[PDB]
């Protein structure tokens, strides 16, 4: 008995794997990890067999793989023993003659197009499935890979990888078939100090509202840096009030990291408003607190508090419309500002605080205070709401990356959150390319990570969707100043998310 | 065979666990995690022995123990067979006639004082050891834990607990004789360089990591700082800075501490906490005048208040220690016209402290309680920006004050272990106006860096194992939060290492 594995390169949502006998992408990582992946072995003295059919055979050139054997599956190739690198079988069934015999094989992989996936699986000779899911679907194909067998569980997911604007994970899928004395240590000690225990207070979300709980070991894929705080909420969350008559589950001290050298933090287990998110970021950069400039270009994030009635209600009733005060984009670039009305002209009034930051991030990069603020509080009062993310710093590393850090002090995990992530991340890609950079991390800090009641049945449908590969984004021309950037700029490649879910703001 | 393993409860230092036949404490958490550690088994139909000695079966008043048999080793009692949870030996070795016979027991524990423990363990007969340090050490003792040998590595360190004003931990030690997942990631870092992000944050390696055996049990919240250490040393890049001592940096990380049952003071280095308190309620009172700290003996704004740093950051006109408006300007006095540390600002400015206090007892589940010291209007009067910028604070429903600080820049040799008791203090400090209990800390951090002249000290603390936490308790209730005095604040079962100087990076 050894290990027979399945490698395969699939699209995202089709599965498809190949077009007019050769494959619908050119990813070179792909290819080396193929390579990796079927000579790693223990015994020196042993090779690996890589099992394939014919129509792939041709397709590969009808060379051999160094230091691995080839077995073709055809029933038209001559059993030539010239080669010893290449040998062919008559049907899948005897080609695995490894197992019981042929000692000098120690694993063995299936690769070999849609005929020979298929027949692996039905036939029950697979214990291991390497996937690359690639994020490539308006193409065309002619093979597919066929369906995962509910059989196999996830074991990991890793991080988005990008080639040529192309991304793509790496998942291992198991066979299911049926330290020891310290966890039974804490269980005794967390049953002695009830909630004097701080482990008691952080319970591991329970596997009913943990997505795909089949990974444990390998939750690479950064949107887990999101959906498990989405379970950790809805285990050890606080049942509490607010200003708003909803009221909330409630944790306090959380984080998230999202890479964004090879990948686009946007979330795909939801479709997210990517327009939406960029028009509030460019209105923060232009220094606006119009709300209307946002309802004109059909953007409704801000109406709710942003109403008569509203207004009213905090205060303010002495504003127009929308006239949301000093906010987002008046702290950034007219901090201190004495605010008059959202009509005023306000240009060089204030501390131009982004500016201050983009000509200190080119000039003195290692400084360790590129910092943007927005709490002021001799100005809270006269805020429509104030300021959730409160707090953000910039770093750039030795190989000219800029990452991004982010407090924010209370966190609408079902409708901010999703947008807070790829807000500053966009706005961090665009603070790279004005001062010449790269895109780096991006690290969120939360105070009052919160769900709100009324996204229960919400949040738990999104949690029963295993995630997928993030896109990709990419800006089309270079603008000499940030507050040049439009939507037409900005290029959205390989988002292939799970449908939409509606969930109510609480004004 | 089965295991054999030892419970015991010593003190943190000399590891004693009795005086005049009885212990030197009560805790009766303690008692529950022997009756629990010695009650866990599988078998319903199997008990557990307990072996002990006889004077420590004199001392639990020679009355058996529940759903347990207990076996005593003495040279004198009558092998008496009427109680037959009750059983006598005349020797250690004997005793062991459960291992490869009488299947009726399923796990073996000794827990006989200083005769048994030294016995078990010169013996061999020890496979895991249940260790609870207690942090009490100026007291009288006459039977000692023997010290455990270098067969036995600790594998697991609870979080510091307290009763009555005494910390407590819990170790398991461990006498040294997925699958597919690891290699695919390896796989990939080699395909990736520094492409995947995992490479970008790679585990600190064996000889920079704290206590390396403990691998599954970094409970103890020390770690959270200990781990920060290793974690820069193994991605740390070589940067300059503003002065004339490069980093270690990376950008990007947090530590959480409990304050409910312990006080966040590092015991791997005697920590100054003096000094933490005097500046903290230097801050408190809105103060800016950097003599008063040197009056009170407190030199840490000596080098960024010198007559020459002043001038190079084109401040030649303040005072020598005049540091500007910095902490406890921005909480007290904030967007206030700043003069001089001389003139009175009282009631000028926002006094977010003030606001802050109010708000937390008159709407604890606000979710806006932020206290900040970034005011980019005052950045360019300041003797040093703040590091300590953005701190947030939350009120559970069981009346617990939580604290999230984010600090823009760390000096994890000096700075970070001030902030960590700092910010744990404040929080204690806004507990007790505000009639709350402590609750929990969490710092985000920025720049977490070490100064290149750190390195060997930095090193050689990592080196030590953590003790427990110490307790910090107010001696008394004050009606204003500037009314604190150094000589109100009590410090309990402090034993840290010794201290490690190091020098600061002006
Ligand atoms: N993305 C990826 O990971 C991969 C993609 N591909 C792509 O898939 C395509 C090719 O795959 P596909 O079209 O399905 O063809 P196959 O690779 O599956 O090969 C099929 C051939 O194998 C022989 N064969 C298959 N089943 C049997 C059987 N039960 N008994 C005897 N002989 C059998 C036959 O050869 P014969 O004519 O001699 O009878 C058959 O024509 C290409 O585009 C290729 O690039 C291929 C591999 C991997
Ligand atoms: N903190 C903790 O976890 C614990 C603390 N303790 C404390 O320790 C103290 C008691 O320990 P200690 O003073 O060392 O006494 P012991 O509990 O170790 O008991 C010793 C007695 O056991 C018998 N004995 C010991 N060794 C042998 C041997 N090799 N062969 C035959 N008989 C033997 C002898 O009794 P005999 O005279 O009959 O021959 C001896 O006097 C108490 O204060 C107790 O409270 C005890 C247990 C746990
Ligand atoms: N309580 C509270 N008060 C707040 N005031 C201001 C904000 C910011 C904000 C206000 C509203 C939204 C919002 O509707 N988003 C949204 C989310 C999803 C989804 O992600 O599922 C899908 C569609 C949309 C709308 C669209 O279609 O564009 C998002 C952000 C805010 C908040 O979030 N909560
Ligand atoms: N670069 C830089 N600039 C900064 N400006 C202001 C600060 C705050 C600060 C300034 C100085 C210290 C300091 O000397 N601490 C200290 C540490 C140990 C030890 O823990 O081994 C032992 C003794 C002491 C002194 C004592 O004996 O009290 C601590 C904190 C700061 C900083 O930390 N770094
Ligand atoms: C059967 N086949 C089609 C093909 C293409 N991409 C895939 N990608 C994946 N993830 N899995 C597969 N089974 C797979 N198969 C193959 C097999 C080997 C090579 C190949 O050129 N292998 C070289 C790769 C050289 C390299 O670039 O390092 C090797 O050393 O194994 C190409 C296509
Ligand atoms: C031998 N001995 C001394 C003693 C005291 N503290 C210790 N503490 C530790 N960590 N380990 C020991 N071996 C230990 N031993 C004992 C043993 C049992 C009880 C005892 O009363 N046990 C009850 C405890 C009841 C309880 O409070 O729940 C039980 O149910 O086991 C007291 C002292
Ligand atoms: O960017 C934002 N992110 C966010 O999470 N919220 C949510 C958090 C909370 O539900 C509400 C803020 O109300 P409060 O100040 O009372 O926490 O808005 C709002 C934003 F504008
Ligand atoms: O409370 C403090 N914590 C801290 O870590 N520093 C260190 C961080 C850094 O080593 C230096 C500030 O230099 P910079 O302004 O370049 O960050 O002070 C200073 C404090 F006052």
């Amino acid at each position: 008995e050894k290990n027979v594995s399945i490698v395969v390169a699939a699209s995202v949502l089709s599965s498809g794997i190949g077009i007019n006998g050769q494959l619908p992408w050119s990813i070179s990582e792909d290819l080396k990890f193929f390579s990796k992946i079927t000579n790693n072995k223990c015994d020196s003295n042993k090779k690996n067999a890589l099992i394939m059919g014919r129509k792939t055979w041709d397709s590969i050139g009808r060379r051999p793989l160094k230091n691995r054997i080839i077995v073709v599956i055809s029933s038209s190739l001559p059993q030539d023993e010239a080669d010893p690198n290449v040998v062919v079988f008559r049907n899948l069934e005897d080609s695995i003659e490894n197992l019981m015999n042929d000692d000098s094989i120690e694993n063995i992989f299936v690769c070999g197009g849609e005929s020979i996936y298929r027949d692996a699986l039905k036939d029950n000779f697979v214990d291991r499935i390497y996937l690359t899911r690639v994020a490539l679907e308006d193409i065309e194909f002619d093979t597919y890979f066929p369906e995962i067998p509910e059989t196999f569980l996830p074991v990991y997911m890793s991080q988005t990888f990008c080639t040529k604007n192309i991304s793509y994970d790496f998942m291992i899928f198991e066979k299911q078939e049926k330290l020891k004395s310290i966890d039974d240590t804490v269980d005794l000690l967390g049953e002695i100090f009830g909630i004097r225990k701080m482990g008691n207070r952080h319970k591991f979300p329970k596997e009913e509202i943990y997505n795909t709980p089949s990974i444990r070991f390998g939750r690479e894929h950064y949107e887990f840096q999101y959906l498990d705080l989405l379970s950790r909420v809805l285990e050890n969350g606080a049942y509490r009030e607010n200003r708003t008559g909803i009221s909330t589950y409630s944790i306090f001290g959380q984080m998230m990291r999202f890479d964004m050298r090879e990948s686009f933090p946007l979330l795909t287990t939801k479709k997210v408003a990517i327009r939406s998110i960029f028009e509030e970021l460019i209105w923060f950069i232009k220094g606006d607190t119009n709300g209307n400039h946002l309802i004109e270009k059909k953007v409704y994030i801000w109406s709710g508090n942003g109403s008569k009635e509203y207004l009213e209600r905090i205060g303010l009733g002495h504003r127009e419309e929308n006239d949301l005060g000093p906010i987002y984009g008046f702290q950034w670039r007219h901090y201190n500002g004495e605010y008059k009305t959202m009509h005023d002209d306000y240009t060089g009034v204030g501390v131009d605080q982004l500016a201050k930051l983009i000509e200190t991030l080119k000039n003195n990069p290692k400084d360790r205070r590129h910092i943007l603020t927005a709490w002021n509080p001799s100005a809270l009062s006269q805020m429509a709401l104030p300021p959730c993310h409160v707090l953000s710093q910039y770093y750039v590393t030795n190989d000219n990356c800029l990452s991004c850090n982010l407090y924010q002090r209370s966190c609408d995990l079902g409708l901010g959150s999703p947008f807070n992530i790829a807000s500053y991340a966009i706005l961090t890609m665009m603070l790279a390319q004005v001062c010449g950079y790269e895109p780096g991390e991006l690290a969120i800090f939360i105070g009052d990570a919160h769900i709100y009641e009324n996204h229960l049945t919400q949040l738990k449908e999104q949690l029963s969707r295993t995630p997928r590969p993030f896109p990709q984004l990419k800006f089309k021309r270079k603008v000499e100043n940030i507050e040049d950037f439009k939507w037409e700029d900005i290029e959205l490649i390989g988002y292939y998310p799970y449908p939409t879910i509606k969930m109510d703001m609480a004004v």
